[PDB]
């Protein structure tokens, strides 16, 4: 008899069957920040990692495993084969190609489409009932791509979208007011990053409309230049990329926040990218961030924000530019 | 009036003072993993980061700040000047040089000594009552270096030591037994890494001694080769380094574990590197890991583990080796 | 030698000092729910309990101590003597008399004033720098009582106020909308309980004003009867009291929420009872709930909510009523 | 269109299907302490409460619901009908009769059996795949009763047993040593309370056997009287009952600890009561606490503690007395 059998009497030859499993595909800085954030929030009973770089993948898995004593996620697995991902409730895509020096980031779209053409069918093959959370950029385009390839209904395909943009907005708003971002409310909608739309009518503390207090809010003649808050939502992201080479910690925390609502069926409202055709005169299949109710079935509902004519037109124009690029992608 | 003053009536304008502050020096992978782990465990109400690479430092700080919505640590600061670190309760040193190709371990440690000669006096100036937690390698030697440079009493100078090695031991033990590492008990003592000592007499589940169940435990005669568990404690560290280039997540969690005991005054027992002169025939100023009680004053007590003659001789040999290196360091 | 000295070598024998200490005075259902909530949220490194019923006090203390394995608050103490409370950062007052059958509300408050005349001077003696959080009812009147007895500056005397009423409001709002209360925003201000004021202009999801969507919101004309949401804020409290005899769990969580902002210096915004003289035509020393910024110094700022004429008149009428009662209290 | 439909566009008519549901039956002080502890540890996505006292049940449910803002458990339900319990992963039984003044607690056994004859078939009817965790006293007898009535395999019927007794043991051990109970290891096995067995051979800090350090450990001639540690495991429970009337907080934390391992599939080792026939010469169907591995299938394995002849005989005698009473219960 082995020492294990000397010490331990077994009652059950059990079905190792995962109940609250999450997969992260792509273990770059973003994927691993999502992983550590999910692990430290105790959201999964099993975590699977997938990548194409085999040594890096195994090393990251082992590094996490060596911390198991300090975690409450008892099973961490990895592999290039998607059988390690079977029966995931939630599959997070952070995979992408490396932009080469000098080239334009427009070259990355089709490269990442080709990556998704390999990833997404394998995800579906092993977790046909999962929710897909897309993080890879350009995220609104790639969420549409993931939706198309997966065949999933739109409630189960979620783009991380403007959840991070809105977190940055509330951070910068809190800095100006001396109030924790949790008590500073404001919504950035539409496309992630450059073209996002700040909804000035919704910016408030304790239910007090800042736009009503300060009618110049969000205009160019605002002597306090609150529009700079949204400008810095975009430019601070480019600044972090310039300063440290990439961003990782805030998106990792953002993604774990989305995973928390999904895994725990919270029905909190998050600005994530969803298939928005049938709103705002948008007549094309495109994904844009609006406030969505997130839970165990993905996006079950969304909030219809009342928009100014200018805000609505910006969303329509974003839909047009998304549709224009999408019709030139090769599936 | 400003929008802020329209919205908010100020009662107090008093110089806010830091209450439960941690500093991390060095924002490579290890420092940032310590940072994110401390942040996600809510161990500090203020986090300061220091490095000599100014752009990387600012970018990491901003990245964390952008996740403020998702955290409960309201102040995150950074700078190359140590005034940002003033009044830390705990200062975590992860700074070090990059060992160059063909650079000897002896030349490398001296370069880290020269780094500590700049860091530690500056830390002491602005937080003279802090606890020092030394992570940089060689960690046991550099804990001695920090102790000698700081002038601190020995209770307030702690090497992360074998807390990580023991976590790896318990992970590997749990893998063999099918039990969570939290319930698998076993202690790795002495030097971090290469020369660490597994204390087979303490390995147990539910208080059942594995050595008494299986007297070959820890010997080469053991048909089940349980010595491989300790061999993998050392080799798996080198394997992660080979596979992903460095280690970060497990040491980050290990450091947060130590920080939790110190910041919350828990008086849990951890194997950390402490001044061991007076034990095991060691008469030199050497730091090695033994089980220590950790709380608000650093190391207040240590456990006197009953060691075999062979185990004691390995600690004494380690102390001899460490002192031989330390007495040739240029301070 | 003793077993303890065989096992443990002591380095430091120094008077341990309290670092992040909370006291709860009064260990009825409300005090103990505050206690367990603070313990399970890891808000304090020392918890002191005080009451005049000595056996009940010791039994509650011991019961918590027996769960120490499952907590991270290493010191739990109690006594009728206030030396056990020395150096608390936050002192939570839940003490009060049992209203007798046929005893008037005016006779009852005077009995709680006489209780506060013994409690508050003793608290101040041993923690002169603490923040006072008053929970006992009538909470707004007794916050004034504690302020006048303590001599504390107004920033350090806080009534739990309408944080609980607003939580009930958001729960009931979330039930109607199918959204988690965390994402349902609405503020109940003024007096706790009976005479509280719902601020319909601030009720929103994702920054979308419900009053602007549904102009009948808050009126008797409203076919959807949203005023019933605020009516249930008051009536559901009385219903719980009728059904289980008292309320405890929600106020315990509400108090822990306030304690979290104070202990961690979060500067989140909470509707708590604060000195309101100078607003809304109120010239008397009266405490009512408005949104306040809570941190390490108590209430540092308050938000000036834009109120309708009717809302402002209700706050002014409340202040008139409270002052009429307070000026007849015997100190 | 209602305000809800004006604000929110619905994507999914969804199956409200519970994924991580827990039920507590009996909402006395113990049941509600288990409930609040489970809620504050975020273990369930749905909590159901059952009792026969209808007003108390509704009041406790409402009090919890009013705290929803401060929790992450989005659905709290209650009822006397067990359809509210459908599809629970884990069902915790804390129901029991009130001992009348003067009568012997032996009269309670059959009264609580009769209670279980109503409860357990209804639990099975609506959650035929759940794990049953029995807390009601006498817990080892009633765990056997629940096992018999339910028809479940023994891995899915768990008595809270000596998990609490062992937590008290480690608390008292920590008090003597000045070490947090988390670092003080020691096991109390067998029957809950009066007849429990302290396993002195397993008592250790950092793997250091206290019995080997101090061979009088656990004997009557021990000049330091460490046997008093186990005496106080029993007597401190009776003391709390005398002082406050009952115990609740420590058992609530104990039960949440067991629920954590079960719901998160941790495979930690806990001393819980399990059907032990086939060990220690025990030839009868009886439940006694031994160290069990707990996870998503309940008790999957148990540790075979090496026992002295006296320890083994105490467990055999306990089995005999359990069997003697059980054969006089009426099912
Ligand atoms: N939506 C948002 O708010 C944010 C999104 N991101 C995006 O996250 C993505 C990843 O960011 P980083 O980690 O910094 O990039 P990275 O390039 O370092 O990591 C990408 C990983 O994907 C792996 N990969 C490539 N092809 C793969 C394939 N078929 N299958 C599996 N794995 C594959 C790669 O080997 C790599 O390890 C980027 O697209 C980035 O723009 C980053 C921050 C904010
Ligand atoms: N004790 C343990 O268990 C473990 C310790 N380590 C050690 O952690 C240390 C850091 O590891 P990595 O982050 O991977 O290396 P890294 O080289 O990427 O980071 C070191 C950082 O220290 C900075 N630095 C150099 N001189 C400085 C000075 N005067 N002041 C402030 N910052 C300075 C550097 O700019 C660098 O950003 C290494 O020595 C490593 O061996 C790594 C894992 C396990
Ligand atoms: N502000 C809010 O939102 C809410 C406040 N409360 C109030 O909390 C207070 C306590 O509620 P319960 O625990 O249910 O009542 P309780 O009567 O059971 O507990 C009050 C405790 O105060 C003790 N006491 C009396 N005089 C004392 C003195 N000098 N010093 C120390 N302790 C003393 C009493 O022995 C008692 O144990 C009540 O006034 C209640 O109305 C209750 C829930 C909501
Ligand atoms: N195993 C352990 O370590 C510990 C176990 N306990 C035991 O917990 C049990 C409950 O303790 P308390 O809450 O203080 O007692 P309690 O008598 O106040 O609560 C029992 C509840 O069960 C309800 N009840 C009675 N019959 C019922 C039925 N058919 N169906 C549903 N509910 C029913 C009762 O109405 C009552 O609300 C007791 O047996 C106690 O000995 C208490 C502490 C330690
Ligand atoms: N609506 S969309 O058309 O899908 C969409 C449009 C635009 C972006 C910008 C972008 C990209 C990115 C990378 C590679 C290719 C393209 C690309 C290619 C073709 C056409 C359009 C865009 C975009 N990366 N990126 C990052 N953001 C972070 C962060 O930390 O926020 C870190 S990199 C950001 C947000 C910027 C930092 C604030 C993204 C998406
Ligand atoms: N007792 S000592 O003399 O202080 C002491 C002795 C030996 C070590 C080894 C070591 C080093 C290291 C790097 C550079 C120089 C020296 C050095 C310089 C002079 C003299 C001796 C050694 C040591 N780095 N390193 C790491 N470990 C990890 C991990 O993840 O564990 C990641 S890098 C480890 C632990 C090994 C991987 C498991 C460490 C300390
Ligand atoms: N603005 S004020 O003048 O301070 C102020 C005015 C009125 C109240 C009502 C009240 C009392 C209470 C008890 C005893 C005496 C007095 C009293 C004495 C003198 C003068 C006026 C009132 C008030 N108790 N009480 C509770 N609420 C809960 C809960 O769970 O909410 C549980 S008991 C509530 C809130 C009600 C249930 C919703 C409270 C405060
Ligand atoms: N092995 S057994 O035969 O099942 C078994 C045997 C003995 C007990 C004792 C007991 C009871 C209890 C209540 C009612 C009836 C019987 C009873 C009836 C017939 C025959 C035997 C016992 C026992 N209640 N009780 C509590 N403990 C706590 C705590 O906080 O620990 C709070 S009440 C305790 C533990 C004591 C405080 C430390 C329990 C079980």
């Amino acid at each position: 008899a082995t020492l294990k059998d000397q010490l331990i009497y077994n009652l059950l030859k059990e079905e190792q069957t995962p109940q609250n499993k999450i997969t992260v595909v792509g273990v770059g800085a973003v994927g691993m920040a999502c992983a550590i954030s999910i692990l430290m929030k105790d959201l999964a009973d099993e975590l699977a990692l997938v990548d194409v770089i085999e040594d890096k993948l195994k090393g990251e898995m082992m590094d996490l495993q060596h911390g198991s004593l300090f975690l409450r996620t008892p099973k961490i697995v990895s592999g290039k084969d998607y059988n390690v991902t079977a029966n995931s409730k939630l599959v997070i895509i952070t995979a992408g190609a490396r932009q080469q020096e000098g080239e334009s980031r427009l070259n990355l779209v089709q490269r990442n489409v080709n990556i998704f053409k390999f990833i997404i069918p394998n995800v579906v093959k092993y977790s046909p009932n999962c929710k897909l959370l897309i993080v890879s950029n350009p995220v609104d385009i790639l969420t549409y791509v993931a939706w198309k390839i997966s065949g999933f209904p739109k409630n189960r395909v979620i783009g991380s979208g403007c959840n991070l943009d809105s977190a940055r907005f509330r951070y910068l708003m809190g800095e100006r007011l001396g109030v924790h971002p949790l008590s500073c409310h404001g919504w950035v909608l539409g496309e992630h990053g450059d073209s996002s739309v700040p909804v000035w009518s919704g910016m408030n503390v304790a239910g007090v409309s800042l736009k009503t207090l300060h009618p110049d809010l969000g205009t160019d003649k605002d002597k306090e230049q609150w529009k700079e808050v949204h400008k810095q939502v975009v430019e601070s992201a480019y600044e972090v990329i310039k300063l440290k080479g990439y961003t990782s910690w805030a998106i990792g925390l953002s993604v774990a926040d989305l995973a928390e609502s999904i895994m725990k069926n919270l029905r909190r409202v998050h600005p994530v990218s969803t298939m928005i055709k049938g709103l705002y005169g948008i007549k094309d299949d495109v994904f844009l961030s609006v406030p969505c109710i997130l839970g165990q079935n993905g996006i079950s509902d969304l909030v219809k924000v009342t928009l100014t004519s200018e805000e609505e037109a910006r969303l329509k124009k974003s839909a047009d530019t998304l549709w224009g690029i999408q019709k030139e992608l090769q599936f």
